[PDB]
């Protein structure tokens, strides 16, 4: 449970990080 | 456990979804 509780917070951190950065570029890019 | 373990799968699963989506876009819109 503990290994999985840290994974999802690391992964949740980046999930949006990725949905934010991928987006930010798109608007940014064209 | 399953909240973490449906969404660990899902979140990792998105943590390459966008993670290799971003990449390509780097070398696409780039």
């Amino acid at each position: 449970l503990e290994a999985v509780r840290r994974k999802i917070r690391s992964l949740q951190e980046q999930n949006y990080h990725l949905e934010n950065e991928v987006a930010r570029l798109k608007k940014l890019v064209g």
